[PDB]
């Protein structure tokens, strides 16, 4: 975990980090382990108009999974989150996702929040 990130998760609010909790919810609903594994950070994706694989998923994960496990728990998805929000999207000093996935998180907020994703 890219702790520049983890401060910008210090620079969200806990209103700002519960917004990504509510996220992380609904993200892990219907979740075995309630961390982000890839068929669940795909399942976004797909509300998202995409069809990521658990390989391009399984990158995006490790990048804030911060034990290398292939599952995103909250402060990793808050990592994850507020490296969207460091920037438009982040260019370097950042893993590029592959290419083909990125979570747009204000767009992907509003894939699973529905309404809570108002507010910011």
């Amino acid at each position: 975990m890219d702790d520049i990130y983890k401060a910008a998760v210090e620079q969200l609010t806990e209103e700002q980090k519960n917004e990504f909790k509510a996220a992380f919810d609904i993200f892990v609903l219907g979740a075995e382990d309630g961390s982000i594994s890839t068929k669940e950070l795909g399942k976004v994706m797909r509300m998202l108009g995409q069809n990521p694989t658990p390989e391009e998923l399984q990158e995006m994960i490790d990048e804030v999974d911060e034990d290398g496990s292939g599952t995103v728990d909250f402060d990793e998805f808050l990592v994850m989150m507020v490296r969207s929000m460091k920037d438009d999207s982040k260019g370097k000093f950042k893993r590029p996702t592959l290419r083909r996935v990125r979570i747009s998180a204000d767009a992907m907020m509003q894939a699973l929040l529905g309404a809570r994703a108002k507010g910011h």
